[PDB]
């Protein structure tokens, strides 16, 4: 008997999109339970840090995002083949981490000039030091992989993170990211999800 | 196998890393760099942070994977993935709070701290102890997760540490003994009196 798994989270990307990555990835069923600010209410008090994504596990409780990734990513083979490998994976997920909350007002701010003056902000300070970094992790892998031989979930971080910054980046100039992004992209499991998957602003 | 932690000379994010080591009774380097010297060492770091590990020349970013990846070698994770996985979401619950705190460890005037404290009292520092306390309350074993010592308790025991000018475990008697059990732990009892004496 398989696991019931069931992912709460806002009716958006957000913190929970790389973990509806690694489910449609692996091709493991799970409830996407997307509630309101409302259903939030009351459910806030009964989790067990406060926050969502909450996952669901056959009846036993798991919050926090990165904790979230690290159970499925490890179920799923998608933590490397040894645990300094995991290990670097992980490292790659807490930074992307620090660049997701960076952007958070940029994500929620509606008006266009305003959004694009939060974006111009961090661009030198953020945005082109993590374009950089990450090219120059691909340009030194000879898979095309952020961490080790196979894609991983830094892989599909790094992947929700340039299409979260798809219309304020030019990949032109990071061929390997560009290359990269295609590939996750067109992988099955992640290709039928991203048509899937509702729209939302962030 | 070969240890070096780089952090600077304080506890901050490196000390639970720092505890993990002496927990496990493993040697390590404990190499501490100032502030001009980290200015030089800065871009080749993986991400421009400390603390970094480096394993017989092979070198680690981020404190809660360097957590992860000494935890999992010290038996200090649990002994299954889904103990793992909730030993790293109290860690990343933590981290939440020493965020939080950062103003406050570095404001050293005593009335501009406490005024830092006291804003982030009932929205953060309550919270915290009212949830840990629970959590240890379901515990039959005094253990934040799972029936041994993990990541985790080390986590909240450096986290009330921190904070043990500020907080009165008066009304959280499991957090007190807490605290106590995990202090005179063999190794971390030494460690913390060997330390140096830093302000963070
Ligand atoms: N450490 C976290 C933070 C999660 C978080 O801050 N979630 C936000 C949404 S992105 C949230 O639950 N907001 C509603 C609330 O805090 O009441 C995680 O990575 O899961
Ligand atoms: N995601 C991090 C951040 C580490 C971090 O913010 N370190 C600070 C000291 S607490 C630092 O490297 N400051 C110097 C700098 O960022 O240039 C981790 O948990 O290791």
């Amino acid at each position: 008997q398989m696991e019931k798994y069931t992912l709460t989270y806002f009716n958006g990307r957000g913190r929970a999109e790389v973990i509806r990555l690694l489910f449609a990835l692996a091709n493991v069923s799970y409830e996407d339970n997307r509630i309101t600010r409302d259903e939030w209410k009351y459910l806030k008090p009964r989790t067990p840090f406060g926050h969502v994504p909450m996952l669901n596990v056959s009846g036993n409780v798991l919050g926090e995002s990165h904790a979230i990734e690290l159970l499925l990513g490890g179920r799923f083979g998608l933590l490397g083949t040894n645990d300094w490998e995991e290990a670097k994976i992980m490292a790659v997920v807490l930074n992307i981490d620090e660049l997701f909350q960076k952007l958070i007002p940029w994500t929620h701010e509606k008006n266009t000039t305003k959004k694009a003056e939060l974006f111009r902000n961090l661009s030198e300070s953020d945005v082109m030091p993590f374009l950089g970094r990450y090219e120059k992790f691909l340009k030194e892998s000879t898979t095309g992989h952020i961490v080790g031989n196979k894609v991983s979930v830094a892989d599909l971080t790094v992947f929700n993170m340039l299409m979260t910054l798809d219309d304020e980046v030019k990949l032109e100039e990071y061929p390997q990211l560009a290359s990269f992004v295609n590939k996750i992209g067109q992988m099955p499991g992640i290709k039928e999800w991203i048509k899937k998957r509702p729209k939302t602003y962030f």
